[PDB]
């Protein structure tokens, strides 16, 4: 009588037929980009994907077509699974834009998630060559 929601299974994050192919920027990104990003205050809530049923988000994967979250991304590092660091960027881009489009402006989330951003734009522009 009051809808509950339901997850999907997590977001993939291992390519077994992709070569493992190592660079500066991708090692950057987990050693120093996740990492700090993962210490933040603010980062607890986007560390696991989102438990729409333990979270009372009955709604949240209706809207969310693409979920996201910085263990899938940690995960998706450690096992080579992104080819450049435009495609990791690409994920911690839909993690933080999924968190505007699901929530209002004014929202705390939207508030935690902004502060990410730009501490994760201001850690991008620090990558090697
Ligand atoms: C980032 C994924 N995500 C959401 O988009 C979202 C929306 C609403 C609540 C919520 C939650 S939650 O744990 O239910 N509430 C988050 C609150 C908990 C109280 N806050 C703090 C700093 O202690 C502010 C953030 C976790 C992850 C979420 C959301």
């Amino acid at each position: 009588l009051v809808p509950r929601g339901s997850n999907p299974p997590p977001p993939e994050t291992s390519n077994p037929n992709k070569p493992k192919r190592q660079t500066n920027q991708l090692q950057y990104l987990l050693r120093v980009v996740l990492k700090t990003l993962w210490k933040h205050q603010f980062a607890w809530p986007f560390q696991q994907p989102v438990d729409a049923v333990k979270l009372n988000l009955p709604d949240y994967y209706k809207i969310i077509k693409t979920p996201m979250d910085m263990g899938t991304i940690k995960k998706r590092l450690e096992n080579n699974y992104y080819w450049n660091a435009q495609e990791c960027i690409q994920d911690f881009n839909t993690m933080f834009t999924n968190c505007y489009i699901y929530n209002k402006p004014g929202d705390d989330i939207v508030l935690m998630a902004e502060a990410l951003e730009k501490l994760f734009l201001q850690k991008i522009n620090e990558l090697p060559t």
